[PDB]
């Protein structure tokens, strides 16, 4: 089995650690970003053809850096979706570099 897998949720397709979590319908997981979410029927969850809601940026990113990537490649990876704050600050939690090394990396705030 591999050790991460993407399962849709909450609105986003986060990505879980399966050393931790087993996903079911109705039952809570907590994503590598660190939301904690439940698979509903209702919005395609448990169907992945009907995946259709956007990456979670923040466990896109900590996936990439689970995955050993150098800080370069991950930068480029992120250029890719849009950074709110909530995500910005959620991604500050589970990378171990400074706040500013972060935003830089997210390409955020930067033209
Ligand atoms: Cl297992
Ligand atoms: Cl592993
Ligand atoms: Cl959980
Ligand atoms: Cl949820
Ligand atoms: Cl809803
Ligand atoms: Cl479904
Ligand atoms: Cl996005
Ligand atoms: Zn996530």
């Amino acid at each position: 089995m591999q050790r991460y897998l993407w399962q849709q949720a909450d609105g986003k397709r986060h990505v879980y650690d399966t050393a931790r979590h087993r996903v079911q319908a109705g039952r809570p997981f907590t994503a590598l970003c660190g939301e904690t979410v439940t698979p509903q029927t209702e919005r395609g969850d448990l169907t992945a053809g009907l995946w259709f809601d956007g990456e979670c940026p923040v466990c896109t990113i900590a996936l990439a850096k689970a995955l050993g990537w150098p800080m370069r490649e991950i930068s480029d990876l992120a250029h890719r979706f849009d950074w709110s704050p909530a995500l910005i600050t959620r991604l500050a939690e589970v990378l171990h570099c400074s706040f500013g090394e972060v935003v830089e990396l997210t390409g955020a705030r930067m033209v």
